[PDB]
């Protein structure tokens, strides 16, 4: 009979992608003092996220997202779900949130995978990847995905050896962009609607187009990739966010 | 000629998953007296569920759900549909519900299945599972699912003997998780949009990730698993719910 | 080349499933007089439907539906579409509908099919099924469905003899449910989004789960069944609806 | 090397299906004078459509649609897109439209196809079909559709002679309904979300059910039919629409 | 041992399709002062886009879109994402946007592909296509699309040579449309929900119907074409937009 050879994984920081749409009409028409009050509270919340990051308790990033799918991405990473629930609840109860609508979200956990043998969690070549720091500049590309389980294209029924080969080739394609595109892979198996969440960071959004298109020709993607929506956002420092909000 | 060998089942308590979204802006901006009044009335309702649970007439749990899919999960189990319709209507007419929006739900019945030899309804390891009590700590993972009926992967066309061997391997894979994960399977065949509802309980949400991912490599899941949305929530006792609502 | 052998059918009463969601917050917070006035008008409209049923000129049923998909199902059967258009338009124009939101619906016609030999519309064993009367108690299970037309599982390409064999087996499976489950099959080909509408009536909703699950193992269902959403509701007489509305 | 044999087509009048939902609560709660003023303006707009129809510059039809998908269908056929955009904009600007919400629509062009031999636009057996007149009575059945391109069932990869034989059989099945059902086929390739728009007109809606179901057994429909939603409406003359609006 | 041969691409201007729905009721019933102030502000915004285009630093187009999918399309092309984020942000905060609802959007980058060798960005047959100018008249047809990856129809698994042959045939079919239809292909791999965005410009919308239908018979489209929604709009100059808004 079929002998399962489950992929080995290591979990790192938990991740929450919080996408929201801005009610432009309501925000820009609100009394200036009300907007300033909301602005002070918002900055205070973000300073707290920054504080946690400096204490090595997570990472975060806020982005201006292009298109109708979302306007602002509040990305947070923490040591567990509770701190994420906290960050999410606090944002949701903020005065600024009164002018926002949740459009999409994703709960996942930083995942390091290995198809054949378990990874050494204490290896200096593995451990740092468990707690990725979000770049404070550039752009981000986020998209969820599953590994196909259809007809003759069933990733989960393949022998571990074949999966290892397919993943190695995929990793090699990705490394052509070493130093150009940073990648954070998170798993949402049993946690959200898709099996993985993927974050790509770069100083030029065109790099996202180059790497994603090229990777689609790797057999692992061509035959086994099932992709969800793609969100592209530009990193916003405090001043950039202030300008975005018209303050 | 095809001869059907339908899976044997034993039905237990009826189950209702009631997912709702909180209108943060309206709730946190509402007069303090209005919030307190809604809170007092909510406690009275939850007290009824508590007393019913103490009497062995059902069970319940309230959770803080991560993400945009839902904010609060009101889980209730009863000996029939009527008590569920009652609990559901009572919550909906409460003052607190004026600040809630229904985002998702699932109606199902606790189900114990056997592919070949019928289960002993009197077995001490069978009977108690018909009336599972919701644990009072940790987290919950809920997701609905169907058994695939596509091309060569048609679960319902398989001989009972093959389905039995497929389920045995599944049960084996999940045995290593028994110590950390509790599982409640409910059937919604002619009751809701998916064939089964699955509730996983654990003190660590990462356990949900490990078990769901590892199980996907079992042939039963890899070839016949069709999965719906995944919701993760943190169990909230009275004080936790109060704190979440800012009271 | 291909010689079609279309299924023979007899059409009876037209059917309209009108599913609505109740705005609990607005209804239960509305002034008593407005509620009583809306209730008086609603009773009168339903009374008209009841009088038509008593005259043997149609049938109706109002149900409390579990879950977020709908709260109230207004089921009506008439000799044609015109009185159904009236039924829904009048409910929508009622004051009570100011507190309702249309969530789903289905327009179909009671259909009695035969794969090979045409049915006799004047036969004592056939004619009565053309104008079924909705049970004035118990519960209802409604779900729409199609007959699969994919790859090797193409119902419409099958010879009539094979379809007759598949349907006969389906009939044998449901025979043991004769005394506990009433079934009404209606066709919506060219009338709505699905090919058929299925109504199951029983004094116990668990019977819906039992029959639907068991039948899924019949080849006709396993290979050719394509199912839509499932709605379960409890029949409400006048006093039960009054109580549901808090009056 | 695949040699394409594209279907020959002749284009006639452009077509717009404008489906809207009526805000019953708001309309029937509005002051009687406001309703009358809106009605008078609406009649005037429709009178304009009737005038151009009498001049032979188009055709129109307004229907009361069953179910939640739509309440009113404003069907218009014109020599081009511009006059359709005008009729669409004029209706949207009307006071009556303040009580309407767009639920669905379809932009297409009357199409007469031929798989092998090109059609003569001046032929008396072809020309009149380019500018069909909407029956001023009865009912309508509208549904968009595509020709399947999946696996072994790829309509667009077939040789023209096969497509011709497949369409011939379809026509033979439909000749039976010639005196009871009138059909208008419009193409929306490159114009809307589906490849074709299909309008069926008849004095009895059951005829729609009969023809659509029987045709599904033809190989062209069974293997290559990909159907969208089905809308059924009752033709409304001026007096009937007035009655529907409670005036 | 599959060896990937990824398609080479040259990237030109970044493109943003911003589709919005007009709240007709709110706009046309709003005070004249409000409408005029909004119009004057919108004109100023568009003038900035116009001047930008005159300086060869981009291109734009505003269209009246037929149907319920959108009413106005604000199309913009710029040297990067930043200018696009600025354009949609500026439009979103305008007084006019208070009367608009975002219904759809697409972020992509003009793409010139070549299946086997790098293209020369300086060739007189290549360079101009990198910065396409939106025609100031006629109509537009927009639709997103993917290249199929299903079973035996997997574009990404094909040898580069075969993909070249398929595309060459596609180009030969489009030859006859040379002087009637202008096409701009943009890639959104890693940028949006579909792999490509396609814009067709013509003085007659029927040309869109002719070319899209004919091309569907080419093997590349028949077997590998996966199409999204289709939008058709009429180009509006300042005067036409003014008239559309009743000013």
């Amino acid at each position: 009979r079929h002998v399962p050879e489950p992929t080995h994984t290591l979990e790192g920081w938990h991740v929450l992608h919080d996408f929201r749409l801005l009610d432009f009409a309501r925000w820009f028409s609100a009394p200036l003092e009300a907007r300033e009050d909301a602005w002070e509270e918002l900055k205070g919340l973000v300073r707290e996220w920054r504080e946690l990051e400096e204490a090595g308790q997570g990472s975060y990033g806020i982005y201006q997202v292009v298109g109708h799918k979302a306007d602002l991405l509040f990305l947070n990473l923490r040591p567990g779900l509770d701190p994420l629930l906290e960050a999410e609840a606090r944002l949701s109860r903020s005065a600024f949130a009164r002018y926002l609508g949740r459009s999409y979200s994703f709960y996942s956990v930083v995942e390091l995978g290995s198809q054949e043998k378990p990874l050494d969690p204490e290896s200096p070549y593995v451990k740092p990847r468990l707690t990725p720091r979000v770049p404070k500049s550039g752009y981000v590309c986020f998209y969820p995905m599953n590994k196909r389980r259809q007809g003759q294209d069933n990733w989960y029924m393949l022998p571990a050896k074949e999966r290892a080969s397919l993943m190695k080739a995929h990793g090699e394609t990705g490394r052509k962009y070493q130093g150009e595109v940073m990648q954070v892979i998170s798993g949402a198996q049993g946690l959200d609607d898709w099996e993985w969440g993927v974050d790509l960071f770069s100083e030029d959004p065109v790099q996202f187009k180059k790497i994603v298109y090229e990777m689609r020709f790797d057999e692992v993607s061509a035959r086994y990739g099932e992709f969800g929506p793609f969100f592209v956002g530009k990193y916003l420092d405090e001043e950039a966010l202030r300008a975005f909000l018209g303050l």
